[PDB]
C-alpha cells in the first residue's frame, strides 16, 4: 500500500501536537495541533484505514471529497490541509473554540442562552444545510455532538462537522435516528430536517425528545412520533417555536419542509 497524502514527516515538521483530546470515536481520535510557523490552533482528526478489517481508505476519499465541495460555505468546517502514515489519513480541520452544541442542550447553561439566541443558531444551521442539500449532499448525523461553535464567550457561529455519513439522494445514536429509518424507507433530504427539529427542540426545552428508560421505549416514540408539547415543558417557549417544531416532527417525510421553506418561518424573522 502506497501513501496518496503528504508523509507523516511533514506533519511532525509543521504541526506539534498536545494533550487535548477533543472527541474520540471508534476508529477516529481528534487532538489539537498548533502550526510551528503561525502559532494557529487546528483540529486533526485521525482516521484509521482499517475498520474491521476492510480497507475503508475509499470512505474516507469520499469525506475529504465532501468537505472540499463545501469549503465556501462557512457554516461548514474548513479542511486546510491532508496527511497519510501507515494506518492514518489525517485532516487538519478548522478549529472551534465554542465545542459542541450539545452544551447548550443541558438545563445546566439554559440561564444564558435566550430564544433570541437560538434562533441566530438554527438560521445558522439552516443556511449550511440549505447550502448541502443545493448539492445534493445529505449529512445524516445531524446530532448536536456533530455541530460546533467558532466560540461561547459570546456565542459565535455554526460549523458542521463529520460526514463520515454523507450521501447523495436516493441512497440506501439511537434518540436521533428519522422515522423513515425505521421503515428502511429510501433516504431523503427531509431526514436531515428532522433531525434539526430535536436540535431545537432539544435547544428550547434542554431535554431529548424521543429518548425513553430504554432503547424498546426510544424506538417506539419515534415510529409514533410520541413528543411532549405539555405545557410544563413549553410555558416558556414561543408559541411561533412550537409551530416550527411540530411543523419538522412528523412521520410523512415529504410533508417535513425544505431547508428554504424553513428560513421563511415566521418565527426566524426579526431584526436582532
Ligand atoms: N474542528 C473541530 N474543532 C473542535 N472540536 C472538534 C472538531 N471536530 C471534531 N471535534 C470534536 O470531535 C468529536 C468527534 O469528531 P467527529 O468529526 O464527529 O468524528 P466521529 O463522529 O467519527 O467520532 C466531535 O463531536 C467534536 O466534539
Ligand atoms: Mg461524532
Amino acid at each position: 500500500e502506497n501513501l496518496y497524502f503528504q508523509s507523516m514527516e511533514n506533519f511532525n515538521n509543521f504541526y506539534i501536537l498536545t494533550s487535548k483530546e477533543l472527541g474520540r470515536g471508534k476508529f477516529a481520535v481528534v487532538r489539537q495541533c498548533i502550526s510551528k510557523s503561525t502559532g494557529q490552533e487546528y483540529a486533526a482528526k485521525f482516521l484509521k484505514k482499517r475498520r474491521r478489517g476492510q480497507d475503508c481508505r475509499a470512505e474516507i476519499l469520499h469525506e475529504i471529497a465532501v468537505l472540499e465541495l463545501a469549503k465556501s460555505c462557512p457554516r461548514v468546517i474548513n479542511l486546510h490541509e491532508v496527511y497519510e502514515n501507515t494506518s492514518e489519513i489525517i485532516l487538519i480541520l478548522e478549529y472551534a473554540a465554542g465545542g459542541e452544541i450539545f452544551s447548550l442542550c443541558l438545563p445546566e447553561l439554559a440561564e444564558m442562552v435566550s430564544e433570541n439566541d437560538v434562533i441566530r443558531l438554527i438560521k445558522q444551521i439552516l443556511e449550511g444545510v440549505y447550502y448541502l442539500h443545493q448539492n445534493n449532499i445529505v449529512h445524516l448525523d445531524l446530532k448536536p455532538q456533530n455541530i460546533l461553535l467558532s466560540s461561547i464567550y459570546p456565542l459565535g457561529d455554526i460549523k458542521i462537522v463529520d460526514f463520515g455519513m454523507s450521501r447523495k439522494i436516493g441512497h440506501a445514536t439511537p434518540e436521533y435516528l428519522a422515522p423513515e429509518i425505521l421503515n428502511y424507507d429510501p433516504i431523503t433530504t427531509a431526514t436531515d430536517m428532522w433531525n434539526i427539529g430535536i436540535i431545537a427542540y432539544m435547544l428550547l426545552t434542554h431535554t431529548s425528545p424521543f429518548v425513553g428508560e430504554d432503547n424498546q421505549e426510544t424506538y417506539l416514540n419515534i415510529s409514533q412520533v410520541n413528543v411532549d408539547y405539555s405545557e410544563e415543558t413549553f410555558s416558556s417557549v414561543s408559541q411561533l417555536a412550537t409551530d416550527f417544531i411540530q411543523s419538522l416532527l412528523v412521520k410523512n417525510p415529504e410533508k417535513r419542509p425544505t431547508a428554504e421553506i424553513c428560513l421563511s418561518h415566521s418565527w426566524l424573522q426579526q431584526w436582532d
